C-alpha cells in the first residue's frame, strides 16, 4: 500500500452525470433513519463512502424535536459506503458537530470537534487510533470544513477557523502526518474570512473554496503550498459569485482579491474548481434560500476580474426544491483525477414548519468528458406523509 | 484477476431445478422492504447478487402509493447478495429508472439511465467510479436491457433504445472497456422493434432475445460479433413464441425473419436461448396477462420456421398467480457454462387494487443436467394482509 | 486451501459446557425476526454459523398464523454466523422444505429439498453454483438430515429417505464430489427406517444416529464406508434409548439391532456418539413431549445390548420448558476432534395456543473436557408478550 | 501474524480526548435496540470493538421490564464494531452474565460465565471453538473482569472470584494460552476483596485496579508476573480514592496497604493507572451516588500514602447525569502505547421510576498528549420520550 500523492491531469469535463442518491428522507416515513446534516462524501482508493454529522437520534422518534440546532454532544460522525443510507447498523466513527475525512492512501484521518462552544477540542484519530487533539484557540467555536481534507505523499491538510461568525475570526491550515499534527500556519493572503472550505488536490498543491461568513457574496480562494506549509488566499474573480445571500447576477461583481460586500453576512457552505482560465461552480438558484442548486462553467471566471460569461449550465435540483450545503471530492481516474461533487437536500424546521426535526439527504453528480442530459433530482419526501 | 472469456460450452441441460427466492412482499407486511420492479440477478465469478430499481421508498411508508410509475428522480439500482432481500441496509447503486449490470472478471459495470424522459443520460459506473456518460440520441426514452450485460476479454456490451415504445426506434448496441465506450454499432438485419434484451455469452458472440413493442408476439434476435462490432438479428423461429399479448399455440407464428404481426403491440421482457436446433424458453402461461410462468424445449425451436413440437415443459408459478418480467444469466461452471434464469412476481396495482403501491418478488431457477420433479412457486402474500 | 480429512482422534470429553443461544423469540416481539424451524448449525473451518428453514415471513407478521406446516413453497434454508439471529438481513441460501449443508475444506455444500410431496427435487449448490439435482424415487416427500452432512477428503455424504412417514420407507445415502453426486448407496444392515440422521466424522467413516419414525423408541445407527460406499445399519445399544415417544427407562429396551418395538411410531430428530463402549447422548426429559433436555454417558451404552448404567448427567432445559429437535456438530480442535451439540427450543402452536405462529430459537453446548456446574438454559419468552 | 507482547513504553499522556458514544438509549426510542449493562470496550490490533452483556431482548419490547438483575440465562456477550450500536443484526459471542475478552494478536478469546449462582460455568472460547471451561470453586457466582483481559506473547491472565460479595471470597486469576487454562495462581499481597478488575499490560507484567466490596472506599492493585505467575496485590495510595461509596476527599484516607473501611461495603467497577510517582483516575462525581465522571491526575498519587495534590482534572459527564461502570483499555500505538476508558451511562430503573427497564450506553475517551477543552458528554434521552 503507498501513498496517494494525486499526480495526474485534472480530467477534462464537458459537464456533470448523476451519480448517487440516497433518499433518506422517503425512507424515514417508513424506517428508522438517522437524523443528519452537514454530509459530505469522500473516497479512499477502492470505493467510496458517504459521511453525515447524526443528531444521536433516529427521525420518527421523540428525541428528534428542536434537531435544528447545530451543536448538542450527541451529534456523531455517521460512514457508510456511498449509496447506503444511515440505517441504525451504521457506525458512528467518533464524537462531532464538525469534521473532516479523507484517505491518505493507506488510512483514513478523521479529525471530529466537540465540546463546548468557548472550550472546544478537536481530536485526530488516524486508522482506528486517537493520534493527537487540539483545543479552542480563540474561545469561539471551533470549526472546520465539513467535507473532504486532501492528503499528498503522506501528509494531509485541514482548515479549521475559531473567532467570529461574522467578524474577523482566526484561521489555520493544519498539516498532519499519520493522525500527527505536524506544522499549523495561519492564513494569509486576501480572504477575510474562511469557513468551510471545499478542497481538492491541484498536485502539488491544495485548492480550496470557502465560505465567507462576514462580508462576501463571494467566494475566498485558500492555496496551500504543500512543500513550504505556505498559505495564500484570494476570491473567485468570476463575478457570477457562488455564495447565497448574493445579489443577482445583473448586479454581482468580483475583482479576485476582496470581499464583494453585496450581502456578505452569512453564507452556505460551497465549491468551485478551475480548469484554465475558466471555473466549474455550482450554487443554490435562489440568490436569498437555500432552494435548487444549479452547475455552470463560466468562461474566464478563474482569471478575469468580474467574468460572467456563462456556458454549460445544468440544472441538478429545480428551484422549486430545497438544496443546502455542497462540496466537492476528487476520485483519481485511470489517466486524469476527476471531481465530483455532493449536494445536501435539508427538510424540515425552520423553513417547513408541519414537522419538528430538521434532516437532509443527498445526490451526488460527478465530471464526465462524455454527454448528458436534463433532469432535476430533489429530495422526494412529502412533508405531508412525514412523522412530525 | 483475469477477464472471463467465457469459452466453454454451454452445459447440457435437462430442464431447471429451483435456486432462490427472496419472499420480498411477505416480508413487507412485518419489516421495512424497498418498493421495486424490474429486478434481474448477475452474478460475479464467486457469487451471485440480485438487483432491482427501487422506487425510493418501503413498502409500509405512505410514499409507495402510486408506485406504478415506471419513471420518477428517486429510483435506484439496488445490489445484494442473491437471497439477502431489500432491507434498508441495502445499497443504492446508482440512479436509474433503467440499468443493466456485469461483471468483466476484474469489476462491475452497471449503466443507469436517469433523467428527463426526453433528456436521459446513461452514466456508465465501473469498478465505482463514473468512467463516461451518454445523452438521449432521439430525444425519448433511452432504455436498457434490465438485466445482465455480458463481457468477453475485457469488453462488455450492452444494448440500449430510444425512440417509440411501438413504432420504428433506435437501437444501438454499445461496446465499452473498463467504463469507456469504444465503439457504438446501429442495429442491423431484420428484427423490427427491440427492447429489453437478454443477452447470454455464446463465444465468441453475444446473444440477446428481446421484447418487441411494436408487431410482434415472437421475439427479435439480436447477435452481436464481439470481433467486428457487426450486428445481426432475427426473429426466433419457434411457432410456440413467447412474448405476452401472443394468439395462442395454435393460431401463432414465425418465420424466422419478420415480426409475425399476432397480438404485436405491447410485450413483456422475457429469455429464451439456443441448443443445437432446440430452444429453451419460458413465457407466461397466459397469453394475455402476465401469470404463470412454464418453461420448455421446443424440438427444431431455434432452426425450423414455426417448430411448435414442445418436449420436458415444467411450471414454474401456476396459472393462478401472477408473474412478470424474466431474464437470462449465465454462471461459469467447472467445464461448462450454465444458464439460469429468474421471474419476477409483480404484485399491487394496477392488477390488485386493495392496495396502492406496485412491488415485486422473485423466484430463480438454474439449469441442470440432472434430475427434478415439479412445484409451483408464486410470491406467496395475502394482499388481504398486506398494508395498502 | 485444502480438503478437510478429519483424521484427529475425537477429543475426551467430561461432558458439555455452554455455548451460544440467539435468543429469537423473545427478540420477536421487539424486532422483525424470520419465523423458523429445522434449525442446526454447521461449521466451516475458521468460524460457525447456524442455520434454519424459514416460513417465509417474520414474526410479527399476519403471513405467520398457521406456520406449524412443515412444507410451503416459501420456505427457505437461512444462514447467518453463530449468534446473529435471524434478522431481515439473511440470506436465504436456497428454496428448501429440507436441508444439509456442510463446508469441505474448500466450499460449502448445501441440498436443498422443495416441491411437491409426490415429486420433489433436491438442488446441490457448491460454492455458490447448482451443480446436480436429483427427483424424488419413491414420490413421498424426498426429506433429509436437518443438520450437517460431512465431508472428508473431497466428498460429502448425505443420508436422504423417501417413503412411508410410519411405514417401510426407501433410505440412499448420496456421495457427492464438489455438488456433484458421484455415487448413490441403499441402505443396508438391520434398521428399519431413518430419518432425520445427525451424522459425525468418525475418520476413515461417517456415522449417523437417525430418527426410527416406524417401529423404534431406540435410535438407528448408519454407518458409512467413505472407501467402499458401503453402508451398515443397527440401532443403538443402550438401554436407556433417545427417542421420543419412549417407554421410559424401568420397561424401555434395545438390543443393539432390531427396532425395540416400544412406543415406536413417531419420533424427534436426536443426536448420541460413541467413546469406546460409552455413549454420550441426549434426548427430551420428557418421555411423551418434546419437552425439556438431558445430556448423559451411558457406561457400556455403545457396546453392551440394554446397558442403562448412566453417569455425568447435565440438564440443558429444564423438565417445564419446551425443547425439540437436537443434532451433532464437530469442530476441528488443535489436537483432537470435538463434539457438539444444538437443541431447538420450538414455541407456539400446536403445543401454545395463545399465537397462531410456530417457531423456534436455539441453545448450543460443546464437548469440554474441564469442568462445569449446573443451569437451565430455556427459550425464554413469555407467551404473553407475543403477537399472537 | 504474531502474538501482541505490548512491549512500549506507556504515552505521556496530558488528559484525555473524546473518542466515541453510541447513543444506544436515545435511538431506543426510534429503533428496534438491544438491552444490556456491563459495557466494555477491547481492540484488535487493527480495530476495536465495544461489548455488552445483553438481557436477551430489546428495550421496546414487553421483555424488557425488570431488567435490573444482573443474571438470567438469557444474557448473552454481545460484540460490534466500536461506534456501531447493538441493533437486531448484532452477533452474541458466547452466553454470559459476567464476562472478558481480549485479543492476543492471532485471535479473539472470551471468557464467558453462566450458570446457577450456586454452580456456575465458565467457558473458554478462543477463535470461535470452546477450548476449556472451569466449574464455581466456591459456590457463590464465579465473577470476572467485565472489561477486558490482557495477553503477553500468547498468554492471556483473567482474574475471577468467587465467594462473598460483602464478606471474604476466594481470587485466583487464571494465565491461559490458547482458550487452554494452563496455570492459576491465588491471590497474594494485601487486598482483602477483589472483584471487576480494569487490567492494563505495563510490560513484562499486567497490573490491575479492582473493586473492594467488602471494607474499602480506595480500590486494590492486583500484579501479576506473567513469568512466574506470582501475584502480589495492595491499594492505591492516592488519599483522593475512586470508588462509591466514599467518604468525601476531605475525610478520604489510603495507606496504600489496606482497605481504608471508610464506606467499605458496595462499590461499582473502575480504573486508574500509573504514571511515574503519579496516577491517572476517574471516580463518579458523587460519592453516593453513580453520577457524573471525572477524571484526574495525582501528583505523588501512585507512591505516596495518602497523596491528593490533584492536577488536570476533566469532567467526562457532569453531575447530573447517571453515570456507572468504567474501565481502561490500551491501544498500540507506534511509539508508546496508549491508555483509553469508557464509561457506562446506565438508565432506568431503579434511579429512575418512568420505566421498567433498566439499560446502558456508553462514552468513551482516550489519553491524548495534545491539548483539548472542556464538555460533558452525557447518555442524552429525555426519559419522557421513551417507551416505558
Ligand atoms: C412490569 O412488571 C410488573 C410486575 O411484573 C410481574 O407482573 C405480572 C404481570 C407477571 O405476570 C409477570 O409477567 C411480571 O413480570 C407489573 O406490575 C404489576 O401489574 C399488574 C397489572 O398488570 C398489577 O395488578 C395485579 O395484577 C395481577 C396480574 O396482572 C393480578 O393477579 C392482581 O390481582 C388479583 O387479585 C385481585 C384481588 O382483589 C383480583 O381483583 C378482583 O377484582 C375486584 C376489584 O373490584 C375484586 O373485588 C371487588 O369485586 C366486586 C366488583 O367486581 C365487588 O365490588 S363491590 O365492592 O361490591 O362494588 C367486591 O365487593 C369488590 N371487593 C371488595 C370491596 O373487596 C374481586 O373480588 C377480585 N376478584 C377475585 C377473584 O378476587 C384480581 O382479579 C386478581 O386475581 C392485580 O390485578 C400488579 O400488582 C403489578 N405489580 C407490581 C409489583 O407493580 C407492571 O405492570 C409491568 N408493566 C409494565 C408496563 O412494565
Ligand atoms: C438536453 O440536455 C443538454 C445537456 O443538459 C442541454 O444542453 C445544454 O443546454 C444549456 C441551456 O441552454 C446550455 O447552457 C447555456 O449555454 C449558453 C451559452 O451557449 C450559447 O452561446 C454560446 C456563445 O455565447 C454558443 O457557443 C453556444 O453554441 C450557445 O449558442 C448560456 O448563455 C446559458 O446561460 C444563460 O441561460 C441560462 C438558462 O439556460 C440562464 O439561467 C443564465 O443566467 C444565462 O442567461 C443570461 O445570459 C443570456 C445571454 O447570454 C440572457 O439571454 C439571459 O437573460 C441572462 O442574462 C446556458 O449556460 C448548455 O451549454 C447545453 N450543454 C451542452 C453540452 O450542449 C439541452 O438543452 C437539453 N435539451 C432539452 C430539450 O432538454
Ligand atoms: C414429476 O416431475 C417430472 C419432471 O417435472 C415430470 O416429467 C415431465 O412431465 C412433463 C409433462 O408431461 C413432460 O413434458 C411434456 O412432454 C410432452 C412430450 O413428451 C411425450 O411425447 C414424446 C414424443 O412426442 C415422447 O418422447 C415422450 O416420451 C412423451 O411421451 C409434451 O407433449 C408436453 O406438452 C404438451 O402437454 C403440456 C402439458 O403437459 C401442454 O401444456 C403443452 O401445450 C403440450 O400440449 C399440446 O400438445 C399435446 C400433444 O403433443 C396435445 O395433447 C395438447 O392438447 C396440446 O396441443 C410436455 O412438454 C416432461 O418432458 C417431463 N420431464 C421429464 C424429464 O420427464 C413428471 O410428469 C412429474 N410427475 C408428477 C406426477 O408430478
Ligand atoms: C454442580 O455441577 C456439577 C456438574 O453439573 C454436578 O455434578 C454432576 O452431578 C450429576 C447429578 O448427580 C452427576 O450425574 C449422576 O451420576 C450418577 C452416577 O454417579 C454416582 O455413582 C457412580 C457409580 O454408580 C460413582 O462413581 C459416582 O461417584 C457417583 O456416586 C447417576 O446415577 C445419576 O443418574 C441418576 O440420577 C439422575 C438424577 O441425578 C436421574 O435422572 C437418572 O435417571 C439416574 O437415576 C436412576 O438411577 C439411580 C441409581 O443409579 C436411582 O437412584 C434413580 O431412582 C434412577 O433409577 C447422574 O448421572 C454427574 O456425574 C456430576 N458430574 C460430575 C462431573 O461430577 C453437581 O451435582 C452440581 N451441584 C449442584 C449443587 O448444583
Ligand atoms: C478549557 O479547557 C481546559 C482543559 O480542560 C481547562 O484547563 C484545565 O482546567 C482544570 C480546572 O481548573 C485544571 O485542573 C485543576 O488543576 C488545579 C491545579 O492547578 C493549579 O495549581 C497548580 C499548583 O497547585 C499550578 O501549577 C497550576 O498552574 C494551577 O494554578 C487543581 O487544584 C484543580 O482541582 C481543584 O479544583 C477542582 C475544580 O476545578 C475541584 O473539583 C478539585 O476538588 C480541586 O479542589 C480542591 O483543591 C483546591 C485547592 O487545591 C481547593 O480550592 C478546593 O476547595 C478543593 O479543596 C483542578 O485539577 C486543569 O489542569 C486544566 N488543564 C490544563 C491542561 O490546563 C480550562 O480551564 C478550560 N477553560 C474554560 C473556560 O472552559
Ligand atoms: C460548527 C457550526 O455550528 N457550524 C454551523 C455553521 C456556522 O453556523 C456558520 O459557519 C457560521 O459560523 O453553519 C450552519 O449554521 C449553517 O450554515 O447552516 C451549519 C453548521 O452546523
Ligand atoms: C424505461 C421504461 O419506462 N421502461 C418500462 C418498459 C417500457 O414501457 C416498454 O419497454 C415500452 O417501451 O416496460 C414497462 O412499462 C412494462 O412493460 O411493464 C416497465 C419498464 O419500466
Ligand atoms: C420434510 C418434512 O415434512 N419433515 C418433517 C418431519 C417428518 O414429518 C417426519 O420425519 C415424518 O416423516 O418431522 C416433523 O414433522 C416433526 O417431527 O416435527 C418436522 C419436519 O418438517
Ligand atoms: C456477576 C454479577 O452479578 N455481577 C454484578 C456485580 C456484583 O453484584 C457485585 O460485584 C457484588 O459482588 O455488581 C453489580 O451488581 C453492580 O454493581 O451493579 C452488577 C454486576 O452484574
Ligand atoms: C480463456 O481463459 C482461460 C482462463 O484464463 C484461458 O486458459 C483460456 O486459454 C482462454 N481461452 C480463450 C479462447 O481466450
Ligand atoms: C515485541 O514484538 C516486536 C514485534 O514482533 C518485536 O520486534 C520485539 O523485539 C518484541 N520484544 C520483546 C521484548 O518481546
Ligand atoms: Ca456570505
Ligand atoms: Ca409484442
Ligand atoms: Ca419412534
Ligand atoms: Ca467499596
Amino acid at each position: 500500500v503507498e501513498y496517494r500523492n494525486w499526480s495526474k491531469p485534472q480530467c477534462q469535463i464537458t459537464g456533470f452525470a448523476p451519480f448517487s442518491k440516497d433518499n433518506s428522507i422517503r425512507l424515514s416515513a417508513g424506517g428508522d433513519i438517522w437524523v443528519t446534516r452537514e454530509p459530505y462524501v469522500s473516497c479512499d482508493p477502492v470505493k467510496c463512502y458517504q459521511f453525515a454529522l447524526g443528531q444521536g437520534t433516529t427521525l420518527d422518534n421523540k428525541h428528534s424535536n428542536d434537531t435544528v440546532h447545530d451543536r448538542i454532544p450527541h451529534r456523531t460522525l455517521l460512514m457508510n459506503e456511498l449509496g447506503v443510507p444511515f440505517h441504525l447498523g451504521t457506525r458512528q466513527v467518533c464524537i462531532a458537530w464538525s469534521s473532516s475525512s479523507c484517505h491518505d492512501g493507506k488510512a483514513w484521518l478523521h479529525v471530529c470537534i466537540t465540546g463546548d462552544d468557548k472550550n472546544a477540542t478537536a481530536s485526530f484519530i488516524y486508522d482506528g487510533r486517537l493520534v493527537d487533539s487540539i483545543g479552542s484557540w480563540s474561545q469561539n467555536i471551533l470549526r472546520t470544513q465539513e467535507s473532504e481534507c486532501v492528503c499528498i505523499n503522506g501528509t494531509c491538510t485541514v482548515v479549521m477557523t475559531d473567532g467570529s461568525a461574522s467578524g474577523r475570526a482566526d484561521t489555520r491550515i493544519l498539516f498532519i502526518e499519520e493522525g500527527k499534527i505536524v506544522h499549523i500556519s495561519p492564513l494569509a493572503g486576501s480572504a477575510q474570512h474562511v469557513e468551510e472550505c471545499s478542497c481538492y488536490p491541484r498536485y502539488p498543491g491544495v485548492r480550496c473554496i470557502c465560505r465567507d461568513n462576514w462580508k462576501g457574496s463571494n467566494r475566498p480562494v485558500v492555496d496551500i503550498n504543500m512543500e513550504d506549509y505556505s498559505i495564500d488566499s484570494s476570491y473567485v474573480c468570476s463575478g457570477l459569485v457562488g455564495d447565497t445571500p448574493r445579489n443577482d447576477d445583473r448586479s454581482s461583481n468580483s475583482n479576485c482579491r476582496n470581499p464583494n460586500n453585496e450581502r456578505g453576512t452569512q453564507g452556505v457552505k460551497g465549491w468551485a474548481f478551475d480548469n484554465g482560465n475558466d471555473l466549474w461552480m455550482g450554487r443554490t438558484i435562489s440568490k436569498d434560500l437555500r432552494s435548487g442548486y444549479e452547475t455552470f462553467k463560466v468562461i474566464g471566471g478563474w482569471s478575469t476580474p468580474n467574468s460572467k460569461s456563462q456556458i454549460n449550465r445544468q440544472v441538478i435540483v429545480d428551484s422549486d426544491n430545497r438544496s443546502g450545503y455542497s462540496g466537492i471530492f476528487s476520485v483519481e481516474g485511470k489517466s486524469c483525477i476527476n471531481r465530483c461533487f455532493y449536494v445536501e437536500l435539508i427538510r424540515g424546521r425552520k423553513q417547513e414548519t408541519r414537522v419538528w426535526w430538521t434532516s437532509n439527504s443527498i445526490v451526488v453528480f460527478c465530471g464526465t468528458s462524455g454527454t448528458y442530459g436534463t433532469g432535476s433530482w430533489p429530495d422526494g419526501a412529502n412533508i405531508n406523509f412525514m412523522p412530525i
